[PDB]
């Protein structure tokens, strides 16, 4: 062990609310299912309620920490591994960490879970669940049309699998309710787990 | 995303935005772990949230797949540099304590911070090699001398002294407490820590 200030000591100074509330909210689901959106609205809820948080997504990860990674199966596995480890470092610093990666394979998700659990840090797996056709009609970034046209391969939902989370902590049905309803589902969980005040 | 500023408000009881990376560099045994801890403890006792990145929480996690080949050591520091930035972006004071022997790697670390408007402070934890070796804190020197670890900085690979670091800490000539103080002064001068 390296000698550091304890998690419980860190709990006094992080944010106003006392207590160690570090953890990772791990959003998973199809491209366009609603991860970036839910993550933004959660981040807003958290900041508005004075709970320090940080979001890892493609914007701060992919052209930095993971800029030396491409799309081979081994590289995508490394992608998620690195993400999971850093998320764990943010949980351990006492921040609420929100990740928003399609993270299709149970193996990688369950591995993310395991490193948090090993460290005694809460991990909430959140299935951001919409049907593929609905995601494909949103085509937020034009990836589906590129993937269909063969300009991208290995694109989850088209020529690689999304493996539905078996026991996620919440399922957000994003084609059947509002952003606000979906967020509220995550917020309730954080309440029930004492991360976020009533 | 919520503006960096707005995230800053809620990080601690102190106000504003105090995210930055404090980058210690120096020979093995010079004083990085000791300065870090004391500085970590100064920040906590002043209600400024901070986080330390060291061999312990990085080497068997994020960087578990990196050996001691030169390329791996370059990647080791690159990854660390990026994470520090994420912590400074998150609004925490991030303290790193890696022998970061090469100017190139260090300046690369600063650069990814400067691009993003994130203060970066290179601290030169400077003690002479002979003193570090008499210290032999974790027994690494006599092991390196004995052929068990190769490429050990100061022994069979170079340590490049920082040209223009923000503070120099002469850890053979003053106390831990006086050393931390040069850093804390820097932090106060630069509006990360209040007077
Ligand atoms: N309940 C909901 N949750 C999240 N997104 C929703 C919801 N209802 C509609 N949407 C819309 O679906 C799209 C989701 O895109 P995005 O959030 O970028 O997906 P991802 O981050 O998973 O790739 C957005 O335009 C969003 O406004
Ligand atoms: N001014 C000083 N700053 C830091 N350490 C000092 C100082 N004076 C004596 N020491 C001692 O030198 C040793 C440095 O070891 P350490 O901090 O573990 O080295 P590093 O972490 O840089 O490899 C510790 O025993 C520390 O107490």
């Amino acid at each position: 062990q390296a000698h550091h200030v304890s998690r419980n000591k860190r709990g006094q100074v992080v944010g106003t609310r006392g207590g160690f509330r570090g953890c990772t909210v791990w959003l998973t689901g199809l491209s366009g299912a609603g991860k970036t959106t839910i993550s933004f609205a959660l981040e807003e809820y958290l900041v508005s309620h004075a709970i320090p948080c940080y979001s890892l997504d493609g914007d701060n990860v992919r052209h930095g920490l993971n800029r030396n990674l491409g799309f081979s199966p081994g590289d995508r596995e490394e992608n998620i591994r690195r993400i999971a480890e850093v998320a764990k470092l943010f949980a351990d610093a006492g921040l609420v960490c929100i990740t928003s990666f399609i993270s299709p394979f149970a193996k990688d998700r369950e591995n993310a879970r395991k490193i948090h659990e090993s460290a005694g840090l809460p991990f909430f797996e959140i299935f951001v669940d919409a049907p593929l056709n609905i995601c494909e009609s949103r085509d937020v970034k034009g990836l589906y049309k590129r993937a269909r046209a063969g300009e991208i391969k290995g694109f989850t939902g088209i020529d690689s699998d999304y493996e539905k989370p078996e026991t996620p902590e919440r399922v957000l049905k994003t084609n059947l309710s509002t952003v606000s309803d979906c967020v509220h589902q995550v917020v309730e969980l954080l309440q029930e787990q004492n991360i976020v005040p009533y």
